[PDB]
């Protein structure tokens, strides 16, 4: 009972190195025997493919057989843009995109079509919001809708790019955050809401790409990445420490977890799943109080 | 056991008329005793003044004890500019826009302060969604951004902005629909995208601003309001036949209902309920299945 | 703009002191001009009418207006019984059993219809659950179905019985709590399992009885009642405490919260309203952390 | 990328035949490389076991790589009785009952740990409710019971015995419907209820059971399983027929599309799922209206 992608090509959008959430799906995806095209932030490319020239990811690229990922194409994008006509003198004329070309959705899509004819899986894994750190009651509406834009808007554009070139009984997949349903402070700027857009979207979209193509489009709930820091200080460490102390199951969370996950949302054996939140969290948002609150001892 | 607003002072977000959900809250607070302040769309606001000087809106300001609402001031306001150096000198030379003054967020917001001091209510009746006729896979990032930006940011912009005059025991009120959470095909644009932000964004403000100053925020997800037409073509129609054939109450849904709901929301009653989405909907949101599917006779 | 229950008749289910939230809701319907029938648990009535003709609830009697509040009739009452021929020799026996009669459900109805006529509004708010501080790994299933059996049942039931004499556009509230949905521990012996089943049931009979006649059906998901203890010890003392320190609003709950917004929940004013969960809670479902976590300072 | 269950052994408690969701799960398992041992009702023993001599459900026994699936014991259970001391002499004395032995919870439970020391999965594909055609207003309160005791207490038991013979790092499904969530009318006699409780218990047994033993507990809410009938009469083929026209993704669901859904949840691939309702519906479950009422034509 194989999660067997032999023969199917991805493009995965948001991958800048080998820490996130994207680099764990390819990984999952590669060792399922999928075709590996890859979506990098134009102002990250240089430094990505370098480290990828010079061996520095290759223990990162260990699949289970012990053999090597390999990623077949790097593309650069910006997906915050959507056509060449959108993008303003301002940024055209920045070293780093002045340095590449085709890198706007509407282009990187076409180099696809050109380069290989066809998809089967589209994974999105970027997000970006400029005011993450402030709260609502302090966040621009410049900071909140760049949120919206890159983390939200961003599928939508994605999805309906390459949906023609998209081979029927293909997928796509998301990865969201709690935030959107439940309160998190500190996670600020807008993005609690770009998630709760991105999770509304999936469901349309599901409707959408579903009935028009034979499509499926689910998304992922992923809880913190990472095992525990030494000294816990920051966004992230924190909630590591605190899902921790307070998931049903006492562990932390792991990419491959993860990518495990999306790897089987993305296959065959997942036909029947569509328009779906799959939380991968180690059951966190289930509990109704933190164990550790002073309250309880 | 009154739901007593008497002393209460609201601002209304949302009203150029007398058909939507805005002019039915506010004529239920009027009933509660509140004193009622009217934010007006201000390419809008000629005609909406012009009609109540003329008494066209007499019948509709009927309250339940034969009195007649009183809008204590009326002040043009446009949600999607914060500042005045916000606006484009495009918009700022536009004849309406032209006409009157002070009608960004944070204009109005002064003005109230100057006028009145301070406000005990704030509702947020405004949507506003340039393509929701389009399917999101159809939507422009143009499209989508404008209507989060008129639709969700407006109401963290209002509530921002006014925070500071409202008495603390306070609380405000936004207005809200099903396709955040569920496939409602038809309802397009992004705004199905906004309704999710918003909805996510009352509960994050609840504990913001709850903490902060003491204020209550919910929102309330209606459904289509009116009686059927006689022949339903259109979104909304069709939708209030929807809804009659298959809630589980078969009724229609009224202005009263909605504005009721929302009094009782924003009174001293209800001081236990914060980050809340309440459903004024027949109960249709409940449903499971459509009753009137042909598979079931 | 009352909240006006003035000619209503209400039957209450589960008063057995001046301490719960039925108590709490026959106050606010009181208050609203709703005539008061109370069904109490038949091994609590000797006391509990006792303790009302020596005028020991006096304090908790007095009403906004400061009258009294008046108990129209006291019912004996076992909801765990359908009709006499369901009890068993064993509890018919017992001294307090055997004191007095026609407690069964069926029976109550049936004496209510004879001495009234009629009611327009229906209470639920009794439980119980013999294994409640057991883990449900520990629960028995005699256990776990007596909790059933008296804390969800007993609504089908009495809603069943009651509904051939309620009058069409009535109601019924129900009070639930949130372990229903998330893990909560230390709510043990299958009542998370019961407040589950009620709420799901809640859904289905506003179907059933609003199709069938024109009554509304919700629940109340409501908090901890009181205010902090000085040693919190015990499950409740401590939920009040965890409320305390991590609601969005940083208040406890009182019973005319509770009894406010049953009392709107089950006039005219609500007439949009039925299959709903309504939080009166504060606001705590919504957080997704708890603030007082010590990784958070 | 495999999902690889060699060496690992699950129970599978209700199989009765091959056309129900156990079969089913049983079959993606074993392809899965898992042992099998099944549960299965002790009524229905004699003709499971003698159609399996027969050969008549070889057809249905064929895995993927054109092997047939084994079942390595088959153990006689009914899941209402957890001892001996909880049968009544009534149904000891059925020829059924008479003709087979250690059909209890608590004597499976022991009967596998004899014969195999251990299991790492089970499977929960029992549901049975005596008066599923009636409406909750119709129910009786024996009716409910039963069906609560059968489809929901049965879980808890089962767990709850096995539990010791678990080897950690093992997990648990069962199967549910969202008639627990939503109104499904239909779906009677106290059934939507017990899917209700399975739901909440799966989510505390998570807690439970993660903590004590690092076990993962998931459920699985499945659509309607089967062909359109050529004239759907009667309530399944009624739901399949209403899916079909309704779901994101126009299909129908078979019986491998659970399994498969199964497999994975069990599998270490799934080590981060835990507490969860997976939706294997086609995407029904996000759809807000009906495409085939007639008001949308
Ligand atoms: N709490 C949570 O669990 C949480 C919070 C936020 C986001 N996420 C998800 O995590 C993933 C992000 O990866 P990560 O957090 O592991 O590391 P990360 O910060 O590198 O992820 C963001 C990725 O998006 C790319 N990106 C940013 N702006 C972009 C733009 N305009 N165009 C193209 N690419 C752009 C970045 O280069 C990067 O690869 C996304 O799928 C995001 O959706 C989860
Ligand atoms: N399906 C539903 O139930 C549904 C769908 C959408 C919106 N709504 C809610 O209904 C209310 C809208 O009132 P309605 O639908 O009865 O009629 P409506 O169309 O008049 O409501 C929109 C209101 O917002 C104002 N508006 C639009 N753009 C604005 C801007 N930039 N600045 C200021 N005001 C602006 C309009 O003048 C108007 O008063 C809002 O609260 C909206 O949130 C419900
Ligand atoms: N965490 C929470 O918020 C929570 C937990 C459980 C129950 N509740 C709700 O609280 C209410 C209970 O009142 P309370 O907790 O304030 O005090 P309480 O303990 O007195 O409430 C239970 C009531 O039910 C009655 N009762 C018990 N068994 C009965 C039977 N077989 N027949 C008839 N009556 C019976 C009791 O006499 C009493 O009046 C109910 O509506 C219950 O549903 C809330
Ligand atoms: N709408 C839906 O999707 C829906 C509705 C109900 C149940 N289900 C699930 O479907 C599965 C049931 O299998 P199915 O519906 O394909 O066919 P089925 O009717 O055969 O399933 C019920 C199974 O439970 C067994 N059973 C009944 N009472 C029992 C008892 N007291 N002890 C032991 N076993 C007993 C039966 O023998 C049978 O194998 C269960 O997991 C059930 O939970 C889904």
């Amino acid at each position: 009972l194989p999660i067997d992608l032999r023969g199917k090509r991805a493009f995965i959008a948001g991958i800048a190195d080998d820490n996130g959430y994207g680099w764990a799906v390819a990984k999952s995806l590669a060792a399922a025997g999928a075709e590996i095209l890859v979506g990098t932030w134009v102002p990250a490319l240089n430094i990505f493919e370098t480290s990828l020239r010079r061996g520095k990811f290759d223990q990162s690229r260990v699949l289970p057989d012990g053999s090597l990922m390999e990623i077949k194409k790097v593309y650069p994008l910006d997906a915050v843009f959507d056509n060449p006509e959108d993008v303003p003198e301002d940024v055209k004329a920045n070293k780093r995109y002045a340095g590449s070309s085709n890198w706007t959705v509407q282009e990187a899509a076409e180099c696809v079509r050109q380069d290989f004819g066809s998809i089967d899986i589209l994974v999105h894994s970027l997000a970006n919001g400029p005011e993450v750190s402030k709260p609502l009651l302090e966040t621009s509406r410049k900071g909140y809708l760049a949120a919206i834009s890159a983390s939200s808007y961003s599928f939508v554009s994605l999805l309906s790019h390459f949906l023609p070139i998209m081979n029927p009984g293909g997928a796509s997949i998301s990865l969201t955050y709690i935030a959107s349903e439940r309160i998190i402070p500190g996670y600020g700027g807008g993005m609690s809401s770009a998630k709760a857009a991105l999770e509304s979207d999936t469901r349309v979209l599901a409707f959408e790409a579903g009935r028009k193509q034979n499509i499926r489009v689910n998304t992922i709930s992923a809880g913190p990445l990472g095992s525990r820091a030494a000294k816990a200080i920051g966004f992230i460490d924190t909630m590591i420490e605190y899902s921790y102390n307070n998931a049903p199951i006492q562990k932390t969370l792991t990419a491959d977890e993860v990518g495990n996950a999306a790897a089987f949302l993305v296959s065959p054996l997942a036909s029947a799943i569509t328009g779906a939140t799959i939380y991968v969290d180690n059951g966190l948002n289930s509990m109704g109080v933190a164990l550790d609150s002073p309250v309880f001892k």
